[PDB]
C-alpha cells in the first residue's frame, strides 16, 4: 500500500566545509584558504508524521535510514555500495497526504586504524508540507552557506493498489475466475461482453433462446434447435 520515495541527486561542496565555517579534515593551508583532506559525505533522512509543531525530537513514524559514506566533498548521486536509492519508506494505511522530513547531511571519518571516528554535520534541511499522491516527482534544491543538496521526493501507490490513499485493492484478471480491468480509483470495470461481481458471465448476442453462453456473444445450440440465435 504505497510508499515515499525520496530520491538524492547532487550534494554540492568544493570547499570542504562545515555546517560552522570550518573545514571536515580539520586543516588547512597559510596561504589561499583552501582546506586539505575533503569531506567525505554520508546521510541521514528522517521521515515521520506532520505533528504541526516543527520539532526535531519527535520519533520517525515513517523510517530512520542511515546511508554509508557515499563520496567526497561534492558528489554525484543519481548505484550501490549496498545503498539504494531512491530511499523508499513504505506504508500499510491511508497516505494522510501531510508528511515532515528531516535529510542531514553528515562527515566521517574511516581509517582502518582508528577505533573510534570522527563526525562532523555538514548540513541539516526540514521539509513538512502536504503530498499527494501522483507518479510524479517534486524537485526541490537546499541551499546553505556552502553546502547544496538537490532531492526528488513523491509517493506512490504499490502495484494492483489504487485510490487516493492508496488503500482500494483492485488487479485485473481474464481467466475463468473474472475478465475486467481496474478504473482509478479501484472499481472492477469489466471488458466487452462480460457481467456479474467479479464479470465471470459472458453476455450472448440479441436473443438465443435456449442457447447460452461459453464465450461473449456467442450462442451455443442444443439438441433439436439450429439457426444462429438457437430458436
Ligand atoms: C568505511 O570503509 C569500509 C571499507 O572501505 C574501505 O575504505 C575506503 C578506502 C574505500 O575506498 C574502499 O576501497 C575500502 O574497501 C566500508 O566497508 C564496506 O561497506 C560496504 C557497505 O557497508 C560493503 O559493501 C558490500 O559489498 C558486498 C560485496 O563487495 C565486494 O566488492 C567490493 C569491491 O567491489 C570489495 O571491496 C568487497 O570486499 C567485496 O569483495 C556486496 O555484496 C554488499 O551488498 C549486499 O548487501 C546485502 C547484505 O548486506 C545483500 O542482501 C545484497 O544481496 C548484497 O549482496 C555490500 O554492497 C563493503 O563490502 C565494505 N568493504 C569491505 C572491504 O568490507 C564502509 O562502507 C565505509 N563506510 C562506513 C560508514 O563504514
Ligand atoms: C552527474 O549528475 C548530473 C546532474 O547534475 C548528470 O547530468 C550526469 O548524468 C551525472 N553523471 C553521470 C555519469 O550520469
Ligand atoms: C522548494 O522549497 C520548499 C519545499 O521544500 C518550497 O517552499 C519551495 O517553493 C520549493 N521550490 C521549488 C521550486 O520547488
Amino acid at each position: 500500500s504505497g510508499s515515499f520515495e525520496l530520491r538524492l541527486k547532487y550534494f554540492s561542496n568544493d570547499h570542504g566545509r562545515d555546517n560552522e565555517g570550518r573545514c571536515c579534515s580539520g586543516e588547512s593551508d597559510g596561504a589561499t584558504g583552501k582546506c586539505l583532506g575533503s569531506c567525505k559525505t554520508r546521510f541521514r533522512v528522517c521521515l515521520k508524521h506532520y505533528q504541526a509543531t516543527i520539532d526535531t525530537t519527535s520519533q520517525c513514524t515513517y523510517g530512520d535510514v542511515i546511508t554509508p559514506i557515499l563520496g567526497e566533498n561534492s558528489v554525484n548521486l543519481t548505484q550501490n555500495k549496498g545503498f539504494t536509492n531512491p530511499i523508499q519508506f513504505p506504508f500499510s494505511f491511508s497516505w494522510p497526504g501531510t508528511f515532515s522530513l528531516i535529510v542531514e547531511a553528515w562527515h566521517d571519518t574511516n581509517n582502518s586504524g582508528n577505533a573510534r571516528t570522527n563526525k562532523l554535520l555538514i548540513q541539516r534541511l526540514l521539509v513538512q508540507q502536504v503530498l499527494e499522491v501522483s507518479s510524479e516527482w517534486k524537485t526541490n534544491k537546499s541551499e546553505s552557506q556552502y553546502t547544496s543538496l538537490e532531492y526528488d521526493f513523491r509517493v506512490t501507490c504499490d502495484l494492483n493498489y489504487y485510490g487516493s490513499g492508496c488503500a482500494k485493492f483492485c488487479r485485473p484478471r481474464d481467466d475463468s475466475f473474472g475478465h475486467s480491468t481496474c478504473s482509478e480509483t479501484g472499481e472492477i470495470i469489466c471488458l466487452t461482453g462480460w457481467q456479474g461481481d467479479y464479470c465471470h458471465i459472458p453476455k450472448c448476442a440479441k436473443g438465443c433462446e435456449h442457447g447460452h453462453c461459453d464465450k461473449p456473444n456467442q450462442c451455443v445450440c442444443q439438441l433439436g434447435w439450429k439457426g444462429a440465435l438457437c430458436n
